[PDB]
Protein backbone atom coordinates (compact mmCIF):
# COMPACT_ATOMS: atom_id res chain seq x y z
CA UNK A 1 0.00 0.00 0.00
CA UNK A 2 2.64 2.24 -0.93
CA UNK A 3 1.15 4.61 -3.62
CA UNK A 4 -0.42 7.82 -3.84
CA UNK A 5 -2.04 10.20 -5.84
CA UNK A 6 -0.25 9.57 -9.46
CA UNK A 7 0.54 12.48 -12.02
CA UNK A 8 3.61 14.50 -10.75
CA UNK A 9 6.56 13.20 -11.58
CA UNK A 10 7.75 11.24 -14.52
CA UNK A 11 10.90 8.93 -13.06
CA UNK A 12 11.70 10.50 -10.06
CA UNK A 13 9.73 9.34 -6.59
CA UNK A 14 8.73 12.75 -5.50
CA UNK A 15 5.04 12.36 -5.28
CA UNK A 16 5.91 9.96 -2.11
CA UNK A 17 7.81 12.48 -0.52
CA UNK A 18 5.60 15.60 -0.85
CA UNK A 19 3.41 13.47 1.50
CA UNK A 20 6.56 13.19 4.02
CA UNK A 21 7.20 16.83 3.86
CA UNK A 22 3.43 17.58 5.45
CA UNK A 23 3.24 15.22 8.20
CA UNK A 24 7.06 16.36 8.98
CA UNK A 25 6.04 19.77 9.28
CA UNK A 26 2.88 18.42 11.16
CA UNK A 27 4.54 17.56 14.17
CA UNK A 28 7.24 20.04 14.51
CA UNK A 29 4.36 22.68 14.43
CA UNK A 30 2.20 20.71 17.20
CA UNK A 31 5.66 20.12 19.09
CA UNK A 32 5.89 23.20 20.28
CA UNK A 33 3.64 25.66 18.45
CA UNK A 34 0.90 22.98 19.37
CA UNK A 35 -1.30 23.92 16.51
CA UNK A 36 -2.03 22.57 13.46
CA UNK A 37 -2.08 25.23 10.13
CA UNK A 38 -5.21 25.94 8.05
CA UNK A 39 -3.74 23.45 5.36
CA UNK A 40 -3.74 20.78 7.97
CA UNK A 41 -6.00 18.08 7.93
CA UNK A 42 -8.53 17.83 11.05
CA UNK A 43 -6.82 16.62 13.84
CA UNK A 44 -5.11 19.22 16.20
CA UNK A 45 -7.99 22.52 18.01
CA UNK A 46 -7.67 25.22 15.71
CA UNK A 47 -5.27 28.28 17.39
CA UNK A 48 -6.54 32.07 16.93
CA UNK A 49 -5.18 33.66 13.54
CA UNK A 50 -2.93 36.47 15.68
CA UNK A 51 -1.11 33.75 17.35
CA UNK A 52 -1.20 31.73 14.26
CA UNK A 53 0.65 33.63 11.99
CA UNK A 54 3.16 34.62 14.86
CA UNK A 55 3.87 31.66 15.61
CA UNK A 56 4.12 29.80 12.22
CA UNK A 57 6.30 32.90 11.42
CA UNK A 58 9.13 31.66 13.28
CA UNK A 59 7.99 27.87 13.27
CA UNK A 60 8.90 27.49 10.00
CA UNK A 61 11.88 30.20 9.61
CA UNK A 62 13.12 27.67 12.70
CA UNK A 63 12.71 23.73 11.34
CA UNK A 64 13.31 25.42 7.81
CA UNK A 65 17.32 26.94 9.17
CA UNK A 66 17.94 23.66 11.57
CA UNK A 67 14.99 21.17 10.50
CA UNK A 68 16.65 21.22 6.48
CA UNK A 69 17.63 17.31 6.71
CA UNK A 70 15.86 16.01 9.41
CA UNK A 71 12.94 16.82 7.62
CA UNK A 72 14.14 14.04 4.81
CA UNK A 73 12.26 11.43 3.37
CA UNK A 74 13.33 8.34 1.11
CA UNK A 75 11.97 6.88 -1.85
CA UNK A 76 8.31 5.10 -1.44
CA UNK A 77 8.21 0.69 -1.78
CA UNK A 78 10.21 -0.52 -4.68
Amino acid sequence: SCKATTGDSEFYDTYSITACRIDCETRYLVENCNCRMVHMPGDAPYCTPEQYKECADPALDFLVEKDNEYCVCEMPCN
